[PDB]
């Protein structure tokens, strides 16, 4: 474990965001596979373990469901954003 939990903060990391590491994903799958919607306690262990943040995971799980739904009849919320910067994007 660590002295302090994993939390966001105002700083510039010299390393760019990398794809989800096998280990991390594996840790999440174990939880998700069991319960799509993790509990405070669960997630808490997910972030620290996978070394990710609430938002970070939020995406993984959010999408993970889409795969399970299989384009089935289910109510969902609406959202849309626009991000730019790098070339060919």
């Amino acid at each position: 474990g660590s002295s302090g939990s994993s939390g966001a903060y105002p700083d510039f990391a010299p390393q760019k965001f990398k794809e989800k590491t096998q280990g991390q994903v594996k840790i999440l799958e174990d939880s998700f596979l069991k319960s799509s919607f993790p509990t405070q306690a669960e997630l808490d262990r997910l972030r620290v373990e996978t070394k990710l943040s609430r938002r970070e995971i939020d995406s993984w799980f959010s999408e993970r469901r889409k795969l399970r739904d299989s384009m089935e009849q289910a109510v969902l919320d609406s959202m849309g954003s626009g991000k730019s910067g790098p070339s060919s994007g």
